[PDB]
């Protein structure tokens, strides 16, 4: 085909991968009339050994690919090593709510056929739950709102981003990550719940949730969470608790309105980096006490399953155990604390370097980039998706961003056929 096409290529430095691509376009120069684009696109990938240093360029044809490989070849750009070495899957990252956007799924819907056969699958399941179309709420030209609509498409949007991930360009996950409500998408990925019980899920925890709207307030802070509570204990503080501990330098608080905006003002008057959240409701606190034994019951028929995927759990107080995702398991992940960090921490001790967070934007790259500062390692935290970020080519960057960060995938997925071409192979 004449469509656009990836081209990888990689080398040991910066310096090297320039000279390997000033080599690569005028042998392409020279044989264009020779190779076909779909044989050296897979000659690149499939076979060639990737060296720590990648990039990838995107071509039509092979002059287009001559230009974009003298255009890296005459360059100043600092190419960052893998910090993965092809040994591990990406962990995938499920945020919470906020990242939701007006039309977030419009461009996925039409460029990533996995993406809309998940949204298909969802759609009948969540108009029966929640009463609404989740085709409409991703599509329509204003912003999902109102606790009960944005889970359920926020929850739908992360795991059609997963399975289309998986079937089309061949990423399994190594490892699974949530927070919060991302713990049901991260359930499903993991084989822990099935797509239809985790949307069950929720739909229903979101529903309860609005019974309980106008309670409180949130605020995030740049304080590790052993000091927050060393700070609301000397204040005398009840009302105010550690909702949410999402890296060792980072914090969520939660409880009523005016304490949490008092205790915002107060650390941005000591030049301590805190921020209101945009939530009624004080979540992973007691306000949700009155809702737990509706939850209870609306999940006693939700069948766990045993993962299949390591799943670092936010809810367990130890991340490596294995959750039995039962209707207990809901309601400890909405009221007790959301141990983010500590089951990024445990992923990453046991040497996951390479997480990508499949929400519609990007709310824990900070939090995973600065759990791996903390452990003094090489990580990257990668974000499927930005809010009214144009995707031409449907995940396919995202992909490109996992390859060159190091992450295992299967080259067959993308690559699936072709001819080994005699293109240049150059000594390190």
């Amino acid at each position: 085909h004449s469509s656009p096409r990836l081209f990888m290529l990689s080398s040991t430095s910066s310096d090297a991968l320039r000279q390997t691509a000033r080599q690569l376009a005028t042998w392409v120069e020279e044989h264009q009339d020779c190779v076909a684009a779909s044989d050296l696109a897979y000659t690149l990938a499939r076979g060639r050994a990737h060296r720590p240093v990648r990039t990838a360029v995107v071509a039509a044809n092979l002059p287009e690919l001559v230009e974009g490989l003298r255009e890296v070849a005459d360059g100043d750009a600092l190419y960052d090593a893998a910090v993965g070495h092809g040994d591990r899957g990406p962990v995938w990252v499920f945020s919470g709510q906020g990242s939701q956007w007006a039309a977030m799924g419009t461009q996925l819907l039409a460029s990533e056929p996995v993406f809309a056969a998940t949204i298909a699958k969802l759609e009948p399941v969540i108009a029966a739950e929640s009463g609404f179309s989740v085709t409409e709420a991703i599509t329509a030209q204003q912003t999902v709102t109102g606790i009960d609509k944005v889970q359920p498409a926020v929850f739908a949007v992360q795991v059609a981003l997963a399975a289309t991930m998986e079937q089309t360009y061949g990423v399994r996950p190594g490892a699974v990550v949530g927070h919060s409500m991302g713990e049901s998408a991260a359930a499903v990925v993991a084989g822990a719940l099935s797509l239809e019980d985790a949307a069950r899920v929720i739909c229903r925890r979101s529903k309860l949730m609005t019974r309980i709207a106008g309670a409180g307030a949130m605020g995030s802070v740049e304080l590790p969470a052993k000091q927050v509570n060393s700070e609301l204990m000397a204040r005398g503080i009840d009302d105010v608790v550690v909702s949410v501990v999402a890296s060792p330098q980072s914090t969520v608080i939660g409880g009523t309105s005016d304490t949490v905006r008092d205790l915002i003002a107060r650390w941005e008057q000591r030049d301590v980096m805190a921020r209101e959240v945009a939530v009624d409701v004080a979540f992973h606190s007691p306000q949700v006490d009155p809702i737990l034994d509706d939850l209870a019951a609306a999940l006693a028929d939700i069948a766990p399953m045993t993962p299949k995927v390591p799943y670092y759990s936010a809810t367990l107080f130890d991340p490596r155990e294995q959750p039995v995702c039962d209707g207990a398991y809901w309601v400890d992940n909405l009221r007790n604390t959301v141990q983010f960090a500590a089951a990024v921490q445990a992923a990453m001790e046991d040497g996951y370097r390479v997480f990508a967070e499949l929400s519609p934007h990007p709310l824990l790259t900070h939090a995973v980039e600065q759990t791996g500062r903390s452990l003094d390692m090489s990580v990257a935290a990668l974000a499927g998706m930005r809010r009214e970020q144009p995707l031409p080519h449907g995940l396919r960057g995202l992909l490109t961003e996992l390859h060159r960060a190091g992450a295992a995938l299967d080259y067959s997925a993308l690559y699936p056929a072709g001819r080994l071409v005699d293109a240049p192979l150059p000594a390190w």
